[PDB]
């Protein structure tokens, strides 16, 4: 009811207290519904993120469409509604770059060109994808009002582990020429296991940003931790057949 509208300067303080590194690279998965209400809305949250990073920092967000039948255009193609209003708002602002493939990210800062430059990666989160360019630049991953099921960097860890499962997906690029690949996609619910893995090793910082429960982990810690669990169980992220997950049993089928 009478919830507090967070000011921009307050959000910067929360982000610094959470542990965001000024001048660093920060990949942010967000749900604005969790952070809301704020004064000045989603742009205010973006301005707070950019201010916490400072002029040397680079802010990165997912920015893909999800439409496998439609070609992607970095100038008009909207972000899928599942990534939130902040992601769909970030890429439209001035001087923020965007990848030129349907699995795009958006980045603004002195490092945006390096994180965005790569062509279409198959699977979408391969070692040649923006999520890997954040990892090689020692970036931070901010989970803003979302769980680890949205931690895209975990998908990169599956690919680096050479994970056995791979279901066929597809997309469209202009040369309507369908491009199918083998992706490691599932319900992603079991990604929440990484929460206990990381927090217990003291690798996950937790705190409030706005009204949201926020989690901040170094991208290298996400990959290194997950690679150890994947090295013990390549199917650690797969629901057992007992749980009867339709999205997970499909990945089990394709070896
Ligand atoms: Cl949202
Ligand atoms: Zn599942």
């Amino acid at each position: 009811g009478m919830q507090y509208e967070w000011r921009k300067a307050e959000l910067i303080g929360q982000l610094l207290n959470l542990g965001v590194t000024p001048g660093g690279v920060l990949l942010v998965h967000s749900s604005f519904r969790s952070v809301r209400p704020l004064e000045d809305g989603p742009l205010g949250l973006i301005e707070a993120l950019r201010a916490a990073l400072g002029p040397g920092g680079t802010l990165v967000m997912p920015s893909w469409s999800g439409l496998d039948d439609e070609p992607f255009d970095p100038a008009t193609s909207p972000v899928t509604p599942d990534l939130g209003v902040v992601s769909d708002t970030f890429w439209r602002l001035p001087n923020v770059k965007r990848s030129a493939h349907p699995f795009a990210f958006a980045a603004a800062g002195p490092q945006a060109e390096q994180i965005i430059s790569d062509p279409l990666p198959l699977p979408p989160h391969s070692p040649a994808s923006p999520v890997a360019r954040v990892h090689e630049l020692d970036g931070q991953v901010l989970l803003l009002g979302v769980g680890h099921d949205a931690n895209t960097t975990l998908h990169l860890a599956e690919l680096m582990a050479k994970v056995p499962y791979g279901v066929p997906r597809h997309c469209t690029i202009l040369q309507l020429v369908r491009v199918d690949y083998l992706e490691n996609d599932h319900c992603c619910e079991r990604f929440a296991l990484a929460d206990r893995w990381l927090k217990e090793k003291s690798l996950q910082k937790e705190g409030p940003v706005g009204h949201a429960f926020a989690r901040l982990i170094r991208s290298r810690d996400i990959v290194a931790t997950a690679l150890g669990q994947l090295g013990r169980d390549p199917l650690i992220f797969l629901h057992p057949p007992e749980a009867g997950c339709e999205e997970c049993d499909a990945a089990r089928q394709s070896i």
